[PDB]
C-alpha cells in the first residue's frame, strides 16, 4: 500500500497529478549526498563531486530522504512525491559524513547547468557567503536552471547561503499547524515556505523514515516547480519562481514566511 506523507498533501500535490501533471519530462539535479537504488525511486543518471566517494549512491541516507519528496514513484508501495515522473539526477555534493565543501557543491552545479537540468535542489548551506558558490549559484541560473536551497536549521533571523542570494529560491519550513518551525531560519531573501516537521520519505535499505528540516522543505518547491514547467514548457527559471510565489498561500508575516506556502494546485492552474 501506498501512503501519501501528510506535507504531500498540505502543497495540494494530487490536485495537480488530477490534472496530468506529475514532473514528465522535467529533469531535477539533486544536489546532495547521492541517492540510493530505492524501490520507489527512478534515478536517471548523476555524478560525485566527492573525492574517495565515486558512486552517486548514499551513505548517509538525507538525500535519498530528499529525492522521494520530490520524486518517489507513484505505485502501489512506499510513498509519493510531489512530482512522481520527473527526471531524477543523483549530483553527489557532499559525503556519507553529510558535509562538503563549495568546491564539490559549485561543481555540482555546473555539471546541472551543464546538462541541462530545469531544477537544482540544494538542501544544504552555511551562514558564511562564499564567492565560488554565489558565482556556480548564477552561472546555473544563466544556463536556465532553477536553484531551490534550505533557508537552514539555526532558527535565526536570517538565512544561509546560498539560499540568501538573489538567483536562489530560499525555502524555509512550517508545521502542521501552518506556523514556522522553530528552527527555521527567516529574515531577508526568503521566498516561500513548506512542510518541514515530521517528513515521511524514502530511506537506504530500501525503507521508509521520517525527518525534520528546512532540507525536508525544500524538496516540495523543487517538486512543485517541476509541476508548473510541465504545464508550461516555455517558461524560464525566473517565470516558475514567481509563479509559485504568486500563487502561495500567505500565512502572515513575510519576514517570517516569505510569499507563503507553496501551493501546487493554486500553481498548475
Ligand atoms: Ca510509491
Ligand atoms: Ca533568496
Amino acid at each position: 500500500a501506498q501512503s501519501v506523507p501528510w506535507g504531500i498533501s498540505r502543497v495540494q500535490a494530487p490536485a495537480a497529478h488530477n490534472r496530468g501533471l506529475t514532473g514528465s519530462g522535467v529533469k531535477v539535479a539533486v544536489l546532495d549526498t547521492g541517492i540510493s537504488t530505492h524501490p520507489d525511486l527512478n534515478i536517471r543518471g548523476g555524478a560525485s563531486f566527492v573525492p574517495g566517494e565515486p558512486s552517486t549512491q548514499d551513505g548517509n541516507g538525507h538525500g535519498t530522504h530528499v529525492a522521494g519528496t520530490i520524486a518517489a514513484l507513484n505505485n502501489s508501495i512506499g510513498v509519493l512525491g510531489v512530482a512522481p515522473n520527473a527526471e531524477l539526477y543523483a549530483v553527489k555534493v557532499l559525503g556519507a559524513s553529510g558535509s562538503g565543501s563549495v568546491s564539490s557543491i559549485a561543481q555540482g552545479l555546473e555539471w546541472a547547468g551543464n546538462n541541462g537540468m530545469h531544477v537544482a535542489n540544494l538542501s544544504l548551506g552555511s551562514p558564511s557567503p562564499s564567492a565560488t558558490l554565489e558565482q556556480a549559484v548564477n552561472s546555473a541560473t544563466s544556463r536556465g536552471v532553477l536553484v531551490v536551497a534550505a533557508s537552514g536549521n539555526s532558527g535565526a533571523g536570517s538565512i544561509s547561503y546560498p539560499a540568501r542570494y538573489a538567483n536562489a529560491m530560499a525555502v524555509g519550513a512550517t508545521d502542521q499547524n501552518n506556523n514556522r518551525a522553530s528552527f527555521s531560519q527567516y529574515g531577508a531573501g526568503l521566498d516561500i515556505v513548506a512542510p518541514g516537521v515530521n517528513v515521511q520519505s524514502t530511506y537506504p535499505g530500501s525503507t521508509y523514515a521520517s525527518l525534520n528540516g528546512t532540507s525536508m522543505a525544500t524538496p516540495h518547491v523543487a517538486g512543485a516547480a517541476a509541476l508548473v514547467k510541465q504545464k508550461n514548457p516555455s517558461w524560464s527559471n525566473v517565470q516558475i519562481r514567481n509563479h509559485l510565489k504568486n500563487t502561495a498561500t500567505s500565512l502572515g508575516s513575510t519576514n517570517l514566511y516569505g510569499s507563503g506556502l507553496v501551493n501546487a494546485e493554486a500553481a498548475t492552474r
